[PDB]
């Protein structure tokens, strides 16, 4: 596996707020932005190992970057090239909010400080809520994109037997903006039953769990990010089986992946 970077995963290490990875950021203005309303690019300075996977991901309903900042950094820290995107307007529907990621990776093949770190080939999306929403509707619109993971995601569209992109479904088992029941875990239900895929429940979690750094949130989603993306199959021990954490409160996969 030529993707496979840094060293071997213990837990701690897909715990660690920083990976092996120094960091550097770029931003991008609103003017600058194709396609969304900018954002700040997180990548690893370190090009010796060659080039990274590419992450985008996207705020919620009147939310900006600064409720997501915290994720750009810690998963870059790990191995890859990720930019939080400000959406166009702060109304912007969870349909706009995958164009604007999509945008977002497509910026990133053209960015001059990012586009000799990246492997456009391997891009994925996140989000928080209705962001999450729009992670899905990017993976239903784009086969191609290698990982979604949508954070307490809020849609109203329930059904997604079109996603072809492996996808973790991070619900808060206490979220009343977003509930599991009708939201997450009707994602996950309606994804391919032969698709890789997981449903992970925080326990005892609010809809604002995504907000500020949540360990449990980062690890699986470095997880899935180095499996999926990187097809690293060394992060495969952290997904199957379930995680043994009281942090998760329900979990369902299609593992062995
Ligand atoms: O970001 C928020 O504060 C928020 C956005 C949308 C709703 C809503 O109307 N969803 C109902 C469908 O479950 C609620 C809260």
């Amino acid at each position: 596996n030529p993707y496979e970077r840094g060293p071997d995963p213990t837990e701690s290490s897909i715990e660690a707020v920083r990976g092996p990875f120094a960091v550097a950021q770029t931003t991008v203005s609103r003017l600058q932005a194709d396609g969304f309303g900018g954002g700040t690019i997180y990548y690893p300075t370190d090009t010796s190992q060659g080039t990274f996977g590419a992450v985008a991901i996207s705020p919620g309903f009147t939310a900006g970057q600064e409720s997501i900042a915290w994720l750009g950094p810690r998963i870059a820290s790990q191995g890859f090239v990720v930019i939080t995107i400000d959406t166009i307007t702060r109304l912007d529907q969870p349909d706009s909010r995958g164009r604007q990621l999509q945008a977002a990776l497509d910026h990133l093949r053209t960015n001059s400080v990012v586009r000799n770190r990246i492997d456009p080939n391997r891009m994925a999306v996140m989000g928080h809520s209705m962001g999450g929403g729009g992670a899905l509707s990017a993976a239903a619109n784009n086969t191609s994109l290698e990982a979604a993971i949508p954070l307490q995601g809020w849609h109203t569209r329930k059904n997604w037997s079109s996603v072809r992109t492996p996808t973790l479904v991070v619900g808060a088992q206490l979220d009343t903006i977003a509930p599991v029941s009708s939201h997450s875990e009707a994602f996950y239900n309606s994804l391919p039953s032969d698709l890789d895929k997981a449903y992970m429940e925080l326990r005892g979690a609010s809809h604002l769990v995504s907000n500020t750094p949540d360990t449990t949130t980062a690890k699986y989603s470095i997880a899935w990010l180095k499996r999926f993306v990187d097809d690293d199959l060394r992060y495969e021990q952290f997904l199957c089986p379930a995680p043994d954490d009281f942090a998760i409160s329900e979990y369902r996969s299609t593992c062995p992946f």
